[PDB]
């Protein structure tokens, strides 16, 4: 019996698993309770904490992964199947994996937690690319990941009422961040040096987790990958959010909020998710129907209010973006495009592209957009409005959300890092024309270029220890830079600076698509107020 | 008695100057009447055709130039007093010149009239730099000038009634393009061909006479410099000209605000002459920069709507253009009111100087248009860069107030039949007298396109007395053919057309070709910017 695999902690006695990577062993606890089963009476409610168990739990497979939607847009393609539910589907999903180095630390070790992705509605920790045996045995980290709640399950908000107050998919990673709290000692962590850090959903996520108080106080340090809490995607208003939760009880043939959210409790899960995409207000890309919703409680007030208002002297962040946000984005719901051609879109499709890509404004907003996004002397040539689309998508979403984040946070106290990731995986199965896609840095944050069994090259391998040393030296020391010998320096609202991740050594470049965030960031705004 | 000098119109005998120019002998009619004196009762209203006379009218000077403001900015610096009036001020100023070459043309010979500019308030045909001997003499054409009334006494509108009723300015020169067709041939002239060019205002006026049928009917083909009529300066509405004439009889008087049109003119017929141009730039709703306060109304006469709906809904079949802007539009302007701007220092303006000069350049917009104008104007990896920020700001009003406007004129007629050749014109005079950061102000191609350096006295290098003979040969050639290019190995000079949109640099260097009269720019001004004030 192998003594490093059993841990002790607050609700009781967990047995792990030894794992391997071709730089040696590591221990890994998967499938920790924190919370009571979401289930019954329980569904939409916030997350109680795991009642103490007799015994010992099995902790040494993945648990169930949180309902949600399953993507059959290409069956079999494994761009999307790695992204698909790889364990049943259950309401019973609330758990966590803790990774730490072989044999356990005795000492403590910086803790890096991660939040995963997909919209609000998709996700797991147990997804292969997530697998955290890579970075735990070469930077030397502890690792934990928790599953939260998504969809409707997470996110449906009647707001005002109790029964169903929204936002719970976030109080269950605030309760995973507080089992840290009180738990991750007993694997060799330090609670006092936690780094979250998250792509897309989960960034937003992460930003989240900043600008509420009561989670503020559970993490140090803050990674945010492709995503913003700012983001036009990541949050509605009370009214909207009302609205979705009254048109998904209507789908599924529920009737007073209370008798609304009891009769959604007597519907199986399943078909909650079967009507996952029928409640957004019009037809769209990047747009999700259970997001965080701003209500007074978690957010006090719109991320964007809360980030100009805040004081973030003390923090550090590290923020970026993939080179192709907005490529993968399309392929589900402009018209005209698929992985399977060059997507070579006409000038008709890029409009109509546009006020799918820019949903919910007005005709002059849109008109704004394609005059920014036109280049009038080569107006209707496919292969520019291909890129031209991508790039409102991607700017829209991603880019200038994170922009404006970076700048707000630097300016008002916070050190900064931002970087573009730029190498497109050799393994990478969608197209050529996605260039490098969102989420497709992941893979090699987790260092699983390592893993023998894959195909990525030497250098691949070379260039995922790299970034797996920037983002563990950051967790470490509030700064990814290596000793003196090319520098990361921080981005600054004034020069602007960010860097390159690629094959080659970091290139130092100014502005996060400057002309067009100030667009987006500064002119837009003012337009869609008058 | 010199039988060359001594011609027959309509309203009798004329008796002409001979001139001496570099290539030979040039023959000039200079100052003959048009008009009836545009005097005391006769003040605003339209233009009287001149009555016969008897003997023979001396046509050997230029007249006067027609009261207008005068510009004191720089007292005695060649870049101001170049510009300004060089015969006496008089409202009896309807008077127009023709050259023709020496001895008379034997056979008919196409006509080329120009037309000043100077903002519809200012300029005059006697100009040094408007002199017509060196086109005619080096390329055999005939040209004419005509004076025409500017500031109120051309442009002061009080709309509906009968003694201030606007555009009679554009009258004065309709009136001389009629006397065109009438007399022309008498100097060898062809009434058949007859190519108006204009710069600014006069760029204006030619786009008006080509959007106003009965002018329509008076030429063939048409120039339009560094102006458009569809120029947000270049037209105002009937109730801002009201506004802006009856302001103007407060100003001095009248009468003694509003009430009877007849009465108010008739005293303002009774106020001096240069009472009413001191009072002149008084009369603009805002601080601004190439606004200017008399300019044609869109009364639905003249103009029987906007000229922007005109050159929509016209066909243009039949028709040549030329068009073209200089290459720095907007930098003279910024002198005459942007804040922190100077002829004498580097005019390097702050951050907020750039916003105030926003302001000031892009008038009377909403507070989200000029939000725009910064938005599309700001380089946000320098937004504080002073030599940036001038000369954005430079581009900020030569794009709104010129190129953009000529931009679409070229962009409509070309799509809807016209033939239209475009070109940036990029040599800045050796002689300029104006700061090298202005580059290559508004108006400075004249002097090149009228042939001036061929002038011994002046002092302009040899490349300029080459590039000013191909200058006055394409202009020749369009007015002639309707096709700037040489009737060989030569580079052409290829049509503008919405889709290509191809034009030409003209410098010392040969003719290289070029897409986009500042595309991106001008899609803000043309397409974007008035959807956002509508809504
Ligand atoms: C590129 O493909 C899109 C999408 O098409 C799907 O995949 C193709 C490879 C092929 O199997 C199509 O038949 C599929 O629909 C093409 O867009 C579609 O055009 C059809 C009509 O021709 C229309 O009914 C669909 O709605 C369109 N799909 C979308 C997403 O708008 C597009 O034409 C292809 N581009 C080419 C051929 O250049
Ligand atoms: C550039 O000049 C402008 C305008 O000024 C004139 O010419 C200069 C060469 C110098 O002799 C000035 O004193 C002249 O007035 C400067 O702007 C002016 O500043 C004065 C007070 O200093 C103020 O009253 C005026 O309103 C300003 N004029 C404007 C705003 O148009 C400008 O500061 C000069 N730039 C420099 C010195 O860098
Ligand atoms: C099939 O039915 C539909 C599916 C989608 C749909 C699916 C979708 C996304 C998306 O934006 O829209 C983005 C996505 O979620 C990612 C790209 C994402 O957001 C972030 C990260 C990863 C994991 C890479 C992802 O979840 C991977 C799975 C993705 C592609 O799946 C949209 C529809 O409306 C147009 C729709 O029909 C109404
Ligand atoms: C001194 O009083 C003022 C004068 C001006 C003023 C003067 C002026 C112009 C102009 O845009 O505004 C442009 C101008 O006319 C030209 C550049 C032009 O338009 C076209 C061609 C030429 C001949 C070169 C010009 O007429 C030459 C004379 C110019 C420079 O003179 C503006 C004022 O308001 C800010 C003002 O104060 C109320
Ligand atoms: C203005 O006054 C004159 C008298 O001097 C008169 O003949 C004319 O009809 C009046 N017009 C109007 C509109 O009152």
């Amino acid at each position: 019996e192998d003594a490093e695999l059993l841990v002790t902690v607050r609700g009781g006695r967990l047995r792990g698993i030894r794992l391997k990577t071709p730089g040696g062993p590591v221990s890994a606890f998967l499938g920790i309770p924190f919370a009571e089963p979401p289930m019954g009476p329980r569904r939409f409610l916030p997350p109680e904490p795991k009642q103490p168990w007799s015994g010992v739990v099995d902790a040494t497979t993945f648990q169930s992964v949180c309902y949600q939607y399953v993507d059959t847009l290409y069956p079999g393609f494994e761009g999307t199947e790695m992204w698909n539910p790889n364990r049943e589907l259950s309401e019973d999903c609330l758990y966590l994996n803790v990774w730490t180095p072989y044999p356990r630390p005795t000492s403590p070790t910086p803790v890096l937690v991660w939040i995963y992705g997909g919209g609000f509605y998709s996700g797991a920790s147990s997804l292969d690319v997530y697998d955290g045996r890579f970075l735990v045995q070469a930077e030397r980290t502890v690792l934990v990941s928790m599953n939260y709640r998504v969809g409707a399950f997470g996110f449906l908000a009647l707001p005002g009422s109790r029964e169903a107050p929204g936002n719970v998919g976030l109080l269950d990673q605030r309760l995973a961040l507080q089992w840290v709290q009180e738990n991750v000692a007993a694997f060799g962590g330090d609670p006092t040096s936690v780094t979250l850090f998250g792509e897309s959903a989960g960034a937003a996520s992460v930003g989240m987790h900043l600008l509420s108080p009561p989670s503020r106080g559970l993490f140090h340090r803050a990674v945010l990958q492709s995503g913003a809490p700012n983001g036009p995607w990541a949050t509605v208003g009370m009214g909207e959010a009302r609205r979705r939760a009254t048109q998904l009880a209507h789908l599924v043939g529920c009737p007073n909020d209370t008798e609304l959210v009891a009769c959604l409790r007597t519907r199986p899960a399943q078909v909650l998710v079967n009507h996952e995409w029928h409640v957004l207000p019009q037809e769209s890309v990047f747009r999700f129907s259970f997001v965080p919703v701003v209500d007074g409680d978690f957010l006090s007030d719109t991320p964007e209010a809360l980030i100009n208002a805040g004081d973030f002297h003390g923090l550090q962040v590290l923020v970026g973006v993939v080179k192709d946000e907005g490529s993968y984005f399309l392929v589900y719901g402009a018209p005209g495009f698929s992985k399977d051609n060059e997507s070579l879109i006409s000038r008709a499709e890029f409009l109509a592209g546009v006020r799918v890509g820019v949903p919910q404004v007005s005709d002059l907003a849109a008109e704004a957009v394609v005059l920014h996004y036109t280049d009038w002397l080569h107006p209707e040539d496919p292969a520019r409005l291909r890129e031209a689309l991508s790039d409102v998508v991607g700017d829209h979403n991603v880019v200038c959300p994170v922009a404006q984040l970076a700048g707000r946070l630097a300016a008002q106290g916070a050190r900064v890092y931002a970087y573009v990731f730029e190498h497109r995986a050799s393994t990478l199965s969608w197209p050529l024309w996605m260039g490098v896609p969102h989420g497709y840095e992941i893979e090699f944050i987790f260092g699983i270029p390592l893993d023998p069994s894959r195909n990525y090259t030497a250098e691949e391998k070379i260039f995922a220890q790299r970034l797996m040393r920037y983002w563990a030296n950051f967790a470490r020391t509030g700064d990814p830079n290596e000793p003196r010998d090319p520098q990361w320096p921080p981005y600054t609202a004034g020069a602007q600076q960010y860097v390159s991740l690629d094959l080659r050594p970091l290139e130092v470049r100014r502005g996060l698509r400057a002309q067009a965030c100030a667009f987006w960031n500064r002119f837009l705004p003012k337009l869609l107020s008058a």
